[PDB]
């Protein structure tokens, strides 16, 4: 909780928000924090609400990085991309947080 | 220092669309064609409509790589970026011709 | 190659030079100058002198992360993981040119 | 599940290959079940597999048992052979 955790950021970008997604995001959410606490930390942007990437922000095909990704992540991030339909991509890098 | 003859793919992503930006849009291929001799090649990728990118996809800031286009081209990205708010990134590919 | 500079940076991890992939590098490096001039810096760390990876250093498959670069880039990067078989993997991330 | 703690080694030395059989042993002993040990010489193997990703040790160093940790400073700061790692969760 501070002064600032280092960890991986798993970046999803939507095409806005679903009951579906919005239920899955907070599985996803739980899991991170959880099964790998420390490993990997949550990230969404909507880009319905802010479609402009900051300069050091970037979208990689959900498939691209997806594959190396934890078994109930990728099912998560599987919802979102081709069940859902919200999933524009994502990212990961090694970032501060609190 | 190495291969000679390129020909530029100019991709934008966007959020949807607005009647300008679309107008906009249309000026931005007329340029290209026109102005800029066919150098580069435009693809608008609407990921509001099309959310599933393609597995060699990548969308980058706009800042980090407009500085490196057309002076007319930058000025146009800037209104989809700043204006419309509907560019949320682009990429530039290139390959050889001969 | 503007150090103390934020960018996109390719990185590629190898294992070992080789004459082909030592000529393979200068010209990768050179062809990211060309076309995006400054945008993109390449940076090649091997394994075999300095292993030990940086904080924000990570490495991704070839066949994942080489279909996101310009063809004449990822025909490079073929070769080097193909025909050299020194490529381990890469990454491609906004970072600081050179500490 | 069982987690798999995947370590990224760039060939060996007479002390790391001790330090290995001692973190392996370890994880045997006292996280069965929990914690599985997979090493990766990649100069035996450079080619990273498609679903394959080397992570920087201290990342996720600091999130493995005391014990763990210790051993894998020595792979990585004194016998320096250590290039990265991954936790995976098991398919």
């Amino acid at each position: 909780m501070s002064p600032f955790k280092k960890t991986y950021v798993l970046k999803l970008y939507v095409a806005g928000n679903t009951p579906n997604s919005v239920r899955a995001l907070k599985m996803l959410k739980n899991i991170l924090e959880q099964e790998f606490q420390g490993v990997y930390a949550l990230k969404v942007i909507d880009v319905l609400k802010n479609p402009q990437l900051a300069e050091e922000d970037k979208i990689l095909a959900t498939p691209t990085l997806a594959k190396i990704l934890p078994p109930p992540v990728r099912k998560i991030i599987g919802d979102l991309s081709d069940r859902e339909k919200v999933l524009i991509g994502l990212d990961l890098l090694y970032d501060e947080i609190r």
